[PDB]
């Protein structure tokens, strides 16, 4: 093979018979230049080939910074590159590099990404061309890339008929319509209005404003309580308890009580709740930090000291 005598670069075939090309050697493919080429080469010799782009009667690959043969999967100036790795020749489609299943076009030798049709099966790609499990958006929607053999079981990557049903996964939580797509805004399942992040049909969890109203999500859908927000502690009210509001809909309530499912609040003038020792007519709550439910139907410890209190929630001292 890649055997120099005499100062000069002799290549062998299996048989040994002299090569003319680029042939494999200890630092990878060179050009054996005819002469001359670099600084008056002999007939059949490799030395320099530095920084540019080579081809041989068909095949093509990229050369990078140091001089040598340059392999791998690449992206320069914003164009990704996938020539044969440890050949001359190409190597694209699927290949299982440690664990990950990447696609390589075979028209292109680029790193097939994103939502794309494989041989009538779309899968998906992020944009390192890694294969992203999961569910990501499509032109026609979101389909749930799911693992090996799952609905009318199918391959790793594919997406799946997944109708009329919720996915979790695992915290993130979806659902899909009859065309198999996940749900995207409002949307009333089995009578309830939930909300899917229109980016990434994500259930909505937390603090939420849409059209000028706060929201408390959770799994989709908006929660009924007393949560706090980037003002601090709204109530978040059923439908109609306020300026007829819709639930779960933070509403203004002022310098007030409120019971709501054996627990128990105070709201002031600015309409939130309240947090820590506190006297209300006289009678003395504590309500807790961080979730302003008032401590109540006995002995809490509070700032290393306990506290009995009542049902309603009074220090009885």
């Amino acid at each position: 093979g890649y055997t120099s005598i005499n100062g000069k670069h002799f290549y062998f075939n299996t048989d040994g018979i002299m090569q003319i090309g680029v042939f494999k050697g200890p630092n990878g493919f060179e050009y054996f230049a005819p002469a001359n080429t670099d600084a008056n080469n002999i007939e059949g010799q490799a030395i320099l080939y530095q920084n540019k782009f080579l081809t041989l009667n068909g095949k093509k690959y990229y050369f990078g910074s140091d001089s040598k043969a340059v392999t791998g999967l690449r992206t320069i100036d914003g164009k990704k590159y996938y020539f044969n790795t440890n050949t001359a020749v190409a190597v694209t489609g699927w290949q299982t590099i440690n664990g990950k299943k990447y696609y390589f076009n075979t028209n292109t030798s680029i790193a097939s990404t994103g939502y794309t049709i494989i041989s009538g099966k779309h899968f998906y790609f992020n944009t390192d061309g890694i294969m992203q499990i999961g569910v990501f958006k499509g032109p026609d929607g979101f389909e749930y890339f799911a693992p090996a053999n799952t609905d009318a079981n199918n391959i790793e990557g594919q997406a799946i008929r997944y109708q009329n049903r919720f996915l979790y996964l695992h915290d993130n939580i979806y659902y899909f319509g009859n065309n198999s797509k996940a749900a995207t805004g409002w949307v009333t399942i089995d009578g309830n209005r939930y909300y899917f992040e229109p980016n990434t049909a994500m259930g909505a969890n937390g603090y939420k404003t849409i059209d000028n109203k706060n929201f408390y999500f959770r799994n989709g859908l908006p929660q009924i309580g007393v949560f706090k927000g980037s003002n601090g502690f709204e109530y978040f009210a059923p439908a109609n308890t306020d300026a007829n509001n819709i639930e779960g809909q933070a509403i203004r309530y002022q310098n007030r009580f409120l019971h709501l499912l054996g627990k128990i609040y105070y709201f002031g003038n600015n309409s939130k709740a309240v947090t820590g020792w506190q006297t209300i007519n006289g009678k003395v709550y504590y309500f807790m930090p961080d979730t302003a439910m008032a401590a109540a139907g006995g002995l809490f410890e509070i700032d290393g000291v306990i506290y009995f209190f009542g049902v309603d929630g009074v220090k009885a001292p």
